[PDB]
DNA sequence: GACCACGGCCACA
DNA sequence: ACTGTGGCCGTGGTC
């Protein structure tokens, strides 16, 4: 199984290294054949000789074009001839390229900014994480001495915890009687022992939580102060750093550094992304927190160091189990995109589709379009219409059913050959014309995007079939991971066509797909009402909820099935509508907000404040309880009863303060904010106090009893003393709980005053 | 100073 | 920064 690729220079020539794991043995394949290149388009093939005589400078050594090759490729589905410019070293082409681009006889250069090892994986048709080879894993965490006002890593590393299949153990340079504690003399011996543990375990993946921005940087700073060689790589190298926009990420050559923070932030949405919070969310069991204050005090007084070690052991044991749950899926994503698990676990979704598309484009001899320049980016600042959300039939409905279009947008793209290369193509014999936008799509030849999406969705159906037949639960889940990810990728390819930074950006294709989908949904609505007698309560973009006014439950189900068959025949191509489920009752507040209950009793809430992270748990809990009473038993009397009980508890200040915390995120440099609301105000004060509030910082504030601007009255919950503070129950009643439960109970006549 | 437009944050598809 | 559609609220601007 391929794990990663990179390249090392040797006598000036590049050498690709393929880190594999075959038959349970770590192997390194060396290739000295691959040559760096990019494509260039000339007004006249004549100037190729003048293009051969181009110069530049790197490391005091002039860089020249090695050779040229005339290659014929298809750009935008159209034939074109292009010169392939070869170079001696990969780093030569980050130079020269701007010089070539500015040459008079060149039009543009293509596939220039492509990583050499990535280009190898693509051009060689190599797929990471392919095989039944199980991987050895090891999760490590650190515990450091923190003193305020000091620089980074001024204090020492107190403990180094690691966890694997055998268990969790902590290495520390002080005496603790905990059985999982190995005691050493100095921080140097602690680090040294950790490297020995890694070296002897030869781990394939190293699981860290936020290790890309802390654990490895702290370990590096200490290994430089104490004069250690942090040779954690299988090639005998130290963890290398690579920039990732504002922040950085660390690689362990010959291994895969799996930082769980970016993966978990992307996959799950929670109010706060603390390790303890992530654990109790994914596994249901709480994890105790020991703050740096307690840690430093315990180390300096030598008292209660056992508890600090327990935190370290857990911090690692949970990191392993979390990684064990999130690695197989991310490995299958790596298999799908054709890039290393390291890169896919840290890259944005819009960048993953670029890797996938560039692989496919190489498979189809399609010259990959470049990225948008600044002027075209502004030219791409255009807006098009999207889905059709109907003003919901607000209130409570009974015996209802949701019908959805399976992969609506992808089905449209394939059915009508929707793609930038099949748009207004002069000289075709078959054209499908897009509603409202009037864009003509050639169907004589299948398009790039439709071909990819077609092959993809074909695989997903195949994958689901093998899954339902597969007997190993592991293998099954692997297949289940692929089918879900295939669906995400397909719909993401549509977003690429609308992404300004995307290389295959066709606004026409986007608005055409939206228009088609609007049409298909509208007709379905008209037919299910006029021809079959239903009332559409709500519809967003790819489906709708509906029922027959005063209908028997089983009647709705049966009559619903009939409309599916009727509409599917009238539905062109693979555009199908399907029966997601039946719900006894459901409340619809407004667009993008509702909740329904299955016949078993499971409630699905969407958009309602119960799912929001920027809302007090007391409001979310209360709104949920109201929703349960109504959607389960209709005890509206109990619902208002619950509201009154909660409001009285808040009046008497008997509600746990943790349920009154509002979690909001800083999305930019506080310097550039233009509306200092409560959360950015709290952080701005924290900023002056010393704390660095950066993009992504989650602020957790509470409102203390007082008056005036909400901002100049909120404190971070880490600064809340129940003995010295009192929360503004009025705010948490007249601005949190009531303004949410009212929106639901307004349908039944109750007003805020009627709720105490 | 009462009312309202509105950054700004998050959610659904 | 997938995109688009959408609902909120604390805050200040505005007569
Ligand atoms: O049945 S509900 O839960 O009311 C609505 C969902 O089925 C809608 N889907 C669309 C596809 O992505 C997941 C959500
Ligand atoms: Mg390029
Ligand atoms: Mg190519
Ligand atoms: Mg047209
Ligand atoms: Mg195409
Ligand atoms: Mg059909
Ligand atoms: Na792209």
């Amino acid at each position: 199984m391929i794990l990663d690729t990179d390249y090392i220079t040797e006598d000036g020539k590049p050498v690709i290294r393929i880190f594999k794991k075959e038959n349970g043995e770590f192997k390194i394949e060396y290739d000295r054949t691959f040559e760096p290149y990019f494509y260039a388009l000339l007004k006249d093939d004549s100037a190729i000789e003048e293009v051969k005589k181009i110069t530049a400078e790197r490391h005091g050594t002039v860089v020249t074009v090695k050779r040229v090759e005339k290659v014929q490729k298809k750009f935008l589905g159209r034939p074109v001839e292009v010169w392939k410019l070869y170079f001696t070293h990969p780093q030569d082409q980050p130079a020269i390229r701007d010089k070539i681009r500015e040459h008079p006889a060149v039009i543009d250069i293509y596939e220039y900014d492509t990583p050499f090892a990535k280009r190898y994986l693509i051009d060689k048709g190599l797929v990471p994480m392919e095989g039944d080879e199980e991987l050895k894993m090891l999760a490590f965490a650190i515990a450091t001495l923190y003193h305020e006002g000091e620089e980074f890593a001024e204090g020492p590393i107190l403990m180094i915890s690691y966890a694997d299949e055998e268990g969790a153990r902590v290495i520390t340079w002080k005496n603790v009687d905990l059985p999982y504690v190995d005691v050493v003399s100095t921080e140097r011996e602690m680090i040294k022992r950790f490297l020995r543990v890694v070296k002897e375990k030869d781990p394939d993946v190293l699981i860290t939580y936020n290790g890309d921005n802390f654990d490895f940087a702290y370990l590096k700073k200490r290994c430089e102060k104490l004069g250690i060689n942090f040779a954690l790589g299988r090639d005998g190298s130290e963890p290398k750093i690579q920039r990732m926009g504002d922040r950085f990420a660390v690689e362990v050559k010959g291994r895969i550094h799996f930082d769980l923070y970016p993966v978990i932030r992307r996959t799950i949405n929670l109010p706060t992304y603390t390790l303890e919070a992530v654990y109790e969310a994914v596994f249901g069991q709480p994890k105790e927190k020991v703050y740096a204050e307690e840690i430093t005090t315990a180390w300096e007084t030598g008292e209660n160091l056992e508890r600090v070690a327990r935190y370290s052991m857990e911090d690692a044991k949970v990191t392993y189990e979390l990684g064990k749950e999130f690695l197989p899926m991310e490995a299958q994503l790596s298999r799908l995109i054709g890039q290393s698990l390291w890169d896919v676990s840290r890259s944005s979704t819009g960048n993953l589709v670029e890797w996938f598309l560039l692989r496919k484009a190489y498979e189809r001899n399609e010259l990959a379009p470049n990225k948008p320049d600044e002027k075209e980016l502004a030219r791409r600042r255009q807006k098009y219409e999207g889905g059709y959300v109907k003003e919901p039939e607000r209130g409570l409905w009974e015996n209802i059913v949701y019908l959805d279009f399976r992969s609506l947008y992808p089905s449209i793209i394939i059915t009508h050959n929707v793609s930038p290369d099949t748009l207004n193509r002069e000289g075709c014999g078959e054209y499908d014309v897009a509603p409202q936008v009037g864009h003509r799509f050639c169907k004589d030849l299948p398009g790039f995007i439709p071909s990819l999406l077609g092959d993809l969705l074909e695989e997903r159906q195949k994958i689901k079939k093998k899954m339902k037949a597969t007997i190993d639960p592991i293998e099954r889940k692997l297949l289940d991971y692929r089918q879900r990810l295939i669906k995400i990728l397909a719909n993401s390819v549509y977003g690429h066509m609308g992404f300004e930074n995307a290389r295959w950006y066709c606004k026409e294709c986007a608005e055409s797909v939206t228009a088609w989908g609007r049409e298909y949904l509208t007709m379905t609505i008209k037919e299910i009402e006029e021809k079959y007698g239903f009332k559409v309560i709500y519809s967003d973009t790819d489906g709708f909820f509906a029922t027959i006014p005063g209908a028997d439950a089983e009647t709705v189900k049966k009559k619903a099935m009939e409309f599916l068959k009727y509409i599917n025949a009238k539905l062109p191509g693979a555009l199908e509508l399907e029966y997601e489920g039946f719900y006894k009752r459901g409340f619809f507040v407004t667009k993008k907000k509702y909740a329904v209950i299955d016949e078993e009793g499971k409630i699905t809430t969407r958009g309602l404040e119960i799912v929001r992270r920027d809302w007090s748990e007391i409001a979310k809990e209360t709104q949920a309880r109201v929703l349960e009473a109504l959607l389960k038993d209709g005890d509206v009397e109990k619902a208002v009863r619950i509201v009154k009980e909660v409001t009285e508890k808040l009046s008497k200040y008997e509600v746990p303060p943790e349920k009154l915390v509002i979690h909001k995120q800083i999305t930019r440099d506080l310097k550039d904010y233009k509306a200092t609301g409560p959360h950015v105000a709290v952080a701005k004060r924290l900023a002056a106090r010393g704390v660095k509030i950066r993009p992504g910082t989650v602020i957790s504030y509470i409102v203390l009893k007082g008056s005036g601007r909400i901002g100049d009255r909120a404190i971070p919950f880490d600064e809340f003393d129940p003995t010295k503070h009192r929360y503004d129950a009025e705010y948490y009643i007249e601005k949190q709980v009531l303004p949410a439960v009212e929106r639901i109970l307004r349908a039944f006549g109750y007003r805020k005053e009627d709720l105490r």
